[PDB]
DNA sequence: CCTGTGACAAATTGCCCTCAG
DNA sequence: CTGAGGGCAATTTGTCACAGG
């Protein structure tokens, strides 16, 4: 699928989106990189090919994901308004929507650091913490296409925004850390593994290792 | 403290059914 | 045929109360 380029910033940025929502930035950065004013637009035809839907299924998604962009910021460790004009259909089938112009810069590059994909890694996943965790591995994936990253069990609570419960390490495991790895060992070309790091009694770090498996 | 596990309810998800251009 | 709406049941995800170390 397309290839998409974000700034790790934007990657390590703390908010919290949907599936349909995440599958819908990822298409705004795409269009915007090979185009700002932020005034970005979605077809349902094309939204429903890529992600394989029925065009009524693809209109439900981008429809009830737009409305749930109200009032959701992002902080780039700063915080910042998603949207800042109400989404809204010119067309049948098409949507025009106007990304906060102030976070142009954060979605590119602007420089070395940044973080790359493609659609196809991404787009079989349903769980939005899984495809937050992959988007992270990727900012550590050398050309080989593998790494081993450490995480800090904090800044994946913060920056993932996970819910209160997960505060408790059993429920992190549960819930988040089984189903994410699964998830992504399943429906993408990585295959990972990770160790947990302590401090005695207690679970500080996670360390992801993940080779391609092609 | 810190673990793992069973229940439970709110969310999601892939389908299904209509109906107006 | 599209795509904008209205629903639905089976999983999932988010909480929490317990036993044990
Ligand atoms: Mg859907």
């Amino acid at each position: 699928s397309p290839r998409i380029v974000q700034s790790n910033d934007l990657t390590e940025a703390a908010y919290s989106l949907s599936r349909d929502q995440k599958r819908m930035l990822y298409l705004f950065v795409d269009q915007i990189r090979k185009s700002h004013d932020g005034i970005c637009e979605i077809h349902v035809a094309k939204y429903a090919e890529i992600f394989g839907l029925t065009s009524a299924e693809a209109s439900k998604d981008i429809r009830q994901a737009l409305k749930s962009f109200a009032g959701k910021e992002v902080v780039f460790y700063e915080s910042f308004p998603w949207f800042i004009k109400p989404a809204h259909s010119p067309s049948r089938g098409l949507y025009s929507v106007h990304i906060n112009p102030y976070l142009i810069p954060f979605f590119i590059g602007l420089q070395n650091r940044f973080t790359q994909f493609r659609l196809s890694e991404t787009k079989e996943i349903t769980n939005p913490y899984a495809m937050r965790l992959y988007e992270s591995l990727c900012q550590y994936r050398k050309p080989d296409g593998s790494g081993i990253v450490s995480l800090k069990i904090d800044w994946i609570i913060e920056r993932y925004q996970l819910p209160q419960s997960y505060q408790r390490m059993p429920d992190f495991r549960r819930r988040f850390l089984q189903v994410c790895v699964n998830e992504i060992n399943s429906r993408t070309p990585m295959r990972l593994s990770y160790i947990e790091k302590k401090k005695g009694r207690q679970t500080t770090h996670i360390v992801f290792s993940f080779r391609d498996i092609t």
